[PDB]
């Protein structure tokens, strides 16, 4: 839906995007009550390829509405500069705003994220959506540390296309990288690498490893550790996320079911190696 640049107010710059700045500012439509918004912008000297690739992530946005998933508010494109607004995410993405907090939320406070980023990749996949690209920096975080994943586009990645975005290999299930076949099943593998993230308050997968090395040492039977203080159920749950068959790796619904477990017998999160 299109919305009239008189609506909006912007307030500060808070990041950065792949075509422009993002935002904080305020909506305020006639009948509704005001509220905060992320502004992404896109300014002059772009392609109209990009235009639409840019807009695109609004096109699919607008397809979703979950508790779970970043909603949109509506785009400015009669005007410059061309704008997506989305609700604020006041903390930002995940793996930022733990590695500022690191050690300080609970287990429970970080698996009732994890659940929340699941229910989100349960709502995906039951639309039949691949996300492609989930790891915690896609995870925004509100104040009342709701989880909501975010970055959507469906354009090829760039080894998917002509010869003549790179796939995120630290987060791509092995036959995803080798023959570019995406699903919720591999969508499943990079959520057991959020859980991983997120367990180590915002760790880089694989350390310095190299991609190369992460293809090889995958390949190779290799899997990331438990993180510190990491429970053994959550370590697990990562290792059925990380089954080199993706039809024995856990779908949606049931790593919801896994985590919700957990929170009704926090007991069982105490066990840790
Ligand atoms: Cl990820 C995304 C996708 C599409 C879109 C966006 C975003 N970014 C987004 C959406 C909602 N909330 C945020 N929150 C946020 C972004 C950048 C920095 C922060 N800060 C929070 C306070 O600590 C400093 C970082 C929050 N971003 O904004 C408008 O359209
Ligand atoms: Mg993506
Ligand atoms: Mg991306
Ligand atoms: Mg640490």
């Amino acid at each position: 839906k299109e919305i009239d640049v008189s609506y909006v107010k912007i307030e500060e710059v808070i990041g950065a995007g792949e075509f422009g700045e993002v935002c904080r500012g305020r909506l305020k439509a006639p009948g509704k009550k005001e509220s905060c918004v992320a502004i992404k912008t896109l300014k002059g000297g772009y392609t109209e390829r990009q235009r639409r690739e840019f807009l695109s992530e609004a096109s699919i946005m607008g397809q979703f509405e979950h508790p779970n998933i970043i909603r949109l508010e509506g785009v400015v494109t009669n005007s410059m500069p061309v704008m997506i607004l989305t609700e604020f995410m006041e903390n930002g993405a995940l793996d930022s705003f733990l590695r500022l907090n690191d050690g300080q939320f609970t287990v429970i406070q970080l698996v009732g994220m994890l659940r929340g980023i699941a229910s989100g990749m349960r709502y995906l996949a039951e639309m039949s959506y691949v996300h492609r690209d989930l790891a915690a920096r896609n995870i925004l975080v509100n104040s009342n540390l709701v989880c909501k994943v975010s970055d959507f586009g469906l354009s090829r990645f760039l080894e998917e296309n002509s010869s003549d975005g790179k796939i995120p290999i630290r987060w791509t299930a092995p036959e995803a990288i080798a023959f570019r076949k995406f699903t919720s099943a591999s969508d499943a593998w990079s959520y057991g690498i959020v859980m991983w993230e997120v367990m180590s308050f915002g760790e880089r997968p694989y350390w310095d490893m190299s991609n190369q090395d992460v293809i090889n040492a995958i390949e190779q039977d290799y899997r990331l550790p438990p993180p510190p203080d990491c429970p053994t159920s959550l370590h697990q749950l990562m290792l059925d996320c990380w089954q080199k068959d993706r039809n024995a790796r856990p779908r949606f619904p049931q790593v919801v079911s896994a985590l919700d477990k957990m929170i009704r017998n926090p007991a069982s999160l105490k066990i840790v190696a």
